[PDB]
């Protein structure tokens, strides 16, 4: 091979041994193997990278080259015939909350994160991307097809920067491209509390012993805490409304912004930190910070492995769960934790449950004001729909009561996703999703559907009438292939997501493979998974088996009406029952004392 320590981590840490706390990167997990599922290295390999050159260069950069003997079909194209649709009506999932779709970019945003390139303190190859898409260096535009409405709209593309990349970030030059995952691998509610020490303290508030997560000074929500704005300037939810004058949030996670709902939910661990280390303090009134804080962590991350894997991932796999997440078995020091590539491509199935609207209900579950149901596209970095307009009580309930999109091969991405997307660098709201995934599944060198399917065991169709076989659908099989030319050029996400979904789940075959063993792995080898002996007393476990996301709910707003089973479609009032009637998580067990 060609370096077997190649990496510009975040140098100089040294493990404790012996310390019953994760540390705030991921080193130190694993023992014999250190930065094993640590943030800011390579994201980890599970088929050769395929790359142009066989290198670095995406497929679909040169033009006269191309993939297998056909040229790869531009990204704004296999988006515009495959991905959208016009009509929303009947799109909602019958049996999935919106907190169904809400969870997994949580999950997800603790899990990965392959941030963009900059290397440009004061740049213009910034503005030769913007305004003239001329492809380059870190710049891969994404241009619009013969017709495309957004060319008498926008301009000739849709400017695209290259993810990031290891030994350097400079230009480089050895070892197949690999990218970058700035986040730790373990479900370590990281995004909470950040993945560089630096960050993980300016979060904390270190002005009081109490172990307490810094809070907005500026804004309360019924007496109830905000996280503290981010006060950095230029900043995107400045932007979308100049005369409100209301920043983004600042969280452990730099995307927990980008909408309405997600910030919503980073609010309510952010309360659950505090409220933990508050419970706490009361029992040990004898604890210094620095055991609450860490305490509250321990307990926050044992909270949502326990929510993920008990609630959310058996109606993800379905019928598939067993066959690939089989029960616990204890410690295995030998497997792979780390985030693969693939995965970051797989876990986007959820861009196809993203609904158009966000609502906001009253406390009787009824329309909250004139303007009550809102476009997902007037929502992103939106914060001051938050600070000025109700608080996240009325958002919560929308979680609750409204159900998620359902994924359907004639109605992939919603609209607001896929034609009017706002990046925060940008300033229209006109990007599209569905060709952002496909030019990055590129960019990071994502072989075929083809392999994938291999790699998993499944037919690997090469056929107009093969294909048609494993999708059951005859007309998406063949856009599919008028695009792409054979099966073995269709990109994973698009040919991953085209799948018919297995039983009782909500993903097909491959994802259900991909997905399958990635959070076999990330379980596995997690010297800290909550249900490893050692990491939390028996009697400790026998209270984390009761929490529920109802009850995070309950603790921490003014909804007081719930439903039991939050991740399935509930009405109201009906499936909703009084706070009273969820069970709390009991810290008795966490009592500590002296003699
Ligand atoms: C309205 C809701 C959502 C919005 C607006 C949104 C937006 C975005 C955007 C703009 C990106 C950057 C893509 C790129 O540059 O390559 C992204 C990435 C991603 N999204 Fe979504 N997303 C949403 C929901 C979800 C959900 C529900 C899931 C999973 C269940 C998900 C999973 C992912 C993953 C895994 C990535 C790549 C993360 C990484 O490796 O950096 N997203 N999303
Ligand atoms: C930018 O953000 C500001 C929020 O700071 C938005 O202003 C708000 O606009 C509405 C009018 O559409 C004001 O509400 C009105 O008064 C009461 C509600 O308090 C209601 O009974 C009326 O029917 C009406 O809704 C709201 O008070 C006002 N906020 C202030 C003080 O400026 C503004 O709409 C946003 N504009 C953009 C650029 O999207
Ligand atoms: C809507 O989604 C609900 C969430 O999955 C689902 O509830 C599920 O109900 C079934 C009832 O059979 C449970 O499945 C298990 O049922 C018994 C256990 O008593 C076993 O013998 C079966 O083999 C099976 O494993 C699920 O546990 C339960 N889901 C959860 C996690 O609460 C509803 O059935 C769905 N409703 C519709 C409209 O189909
Ligand atoms: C860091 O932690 C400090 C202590 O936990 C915290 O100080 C306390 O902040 C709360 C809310 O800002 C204040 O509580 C209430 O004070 C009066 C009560 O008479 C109310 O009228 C106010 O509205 C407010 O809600 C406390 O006064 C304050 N306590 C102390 C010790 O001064 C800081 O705010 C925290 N700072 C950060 C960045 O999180
Ligand atoms: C830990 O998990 C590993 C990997 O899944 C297991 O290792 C297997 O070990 C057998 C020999 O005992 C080898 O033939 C294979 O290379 C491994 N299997 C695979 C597919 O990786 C191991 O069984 C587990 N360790 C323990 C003690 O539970
Ligand atoms: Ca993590």
């Amino acid at each position: 091979s060609w370096e077997v320590g190649c990496g510009a981590p975040v140098p100089l840490v040294t493990c404790d041994e012996q310390s019953p706390y994760r540390t705030i990167t991921g080193d130190c997990n694993n023992r014999r193997s250190p930065a094993l599922g640590a943030a800011n290295r390579a994201l980890a390999r599970w088929l050769p990278a395929e790359y142009e050159d066989g290198l670095a260069v995406p497929f679909g950069w040169t033009q006269r080259k191309t993939r297998n003997g056909f040229r790869v079909p531009l990204a704004r194209e296999v988006s515009n015939k495959i991905v959208g649709y016009l009509d929303e009506e009947g799109v909602l999932d019958q049996n999935r909350s919106l907190l169904f779709m809400q969870w997994g970019q949580i999950v997800d945003h603790d899990l990965d994160f392959a941030p963009e390139t900059e290397l440009g303190s004061s740049e213009h190859s910034k503005v030769q991307c913007e305004e003239y898409c001329v492809q380059g260096d870190e710049c891969f535009p994404i241009m619009f097809p013969k017709n495309d409405p957004k060319l008498k709209t926008q301009g000739k593309c849709m400017p695209f920067f290259r993810a990031g990349f290891v030994c350097p970030t400079p230009p480089y030059q050895s070892l197949a491209r690999d990218q970058i995952n700035a986040v730790t691998s373990f479900l370590d509610a990281s995004l909470v509390y950040g993945s560089e020490p630096s960050l993980a303290s300016r979060l904390r508030n270190l002005s009081s012993p109490l172990g307490l997560m810094a809070v907005n000074q500026e804004a309360w929500d019924h007496g109830l805490a905000y996280p503290p704005f981010n006060n950095v300037k230029p900043s995107p939810c400045e932007f979308i409304n100049t005369t409100a004058h209301v920043p983004c949030f600042q969280a452990g996670d730099s995307r927990a912004s980008e909408q309405i709902l997600l910030a919503t939910v980073h609010t309510l661990l952010l309360r659950e930190h505090n409220r933990l280390a508050r419970e706490l303090k009361r029992l040990n009134p004898h604890w210094d910070g620095e055991m609450l804080y860490q305490e509250a962590r321990k307990i926050l991350g044992a909270f949502i492995q326990i929510i993920t894997f008990r609630d959310y991932l058996p109606i993800v796999l379905g019928s598939e769960m067993q066959k690939w997440i089989p029960p616990y078995q204890g410690y295995n020091n030998s497997v792979d934790p780390r985030i693969s590539n693939v995965f970051t491509f797989a876990f986007r199935f959820g861009h196809m449950e993203v609904p158009s609207t966000v609502s906001r209900l009253d406390e009787n579950y009824q329309p909250w004001g004139p303007e009550a149901e809102l476009p997902l596209h007037t929502l992103f970095f939106n914060t001051w729909r938050i600070i000025k307009d109700g608080g996240i009580d009325p958002l919560v309930r929308g979680l609750l009561a409204k159900n998620s999109k359902l994924m359907n091969q004639n109605k992939m991405v919603t609209s607001e996703l896929r034609n009017k997307l706002f990046q925060p660098t940008h300033k229209v709201h006109g990007f599209d999703l569905a060709a952002i995934n496909l030019q990055r599944c590129r960019d990071h060198g994502m072989p075929g559907y083809n392999s994938w399917r291999g790699f998993c065991g499944l037919s690997q169709p090469k056929t107009l009438k093969g294909l048609q076989a494993v999708l059951k659908n005859k007309v998406l099989a063949k856009k599919l292939l008028d695009l792409y030319k054979t099966p073995d050029n269709i990109d994973i996400w698009i040919g991953g997501n085209a799948e018919p979904m297995v039983e009782r789940g909500r993903v097909g075959p491959l994802l259900a493979c991909l997905l399958g063993r990635q959070f076999q792995q990330i379980r596995d080898g997690d010297r800290f998974w909550w249900e490893n002996p050692g990491v939390f007393t028996e009697k400790q476990r026998d209270s984390l088996q009761k929490v529920s996301f109802s009850r995070l709910i309950c603790d921490n707003t003014h909804i007081t009406k719930v439903p039991l089973h939050a991740f399935q479609a509930n009405n109201y009032p009906h499936d909703f029952v009084d706070c009273s009637a969820v069970d709390k998580l009991d810290l008795s067990p966490w009592a500590s004392r002296e003699n």
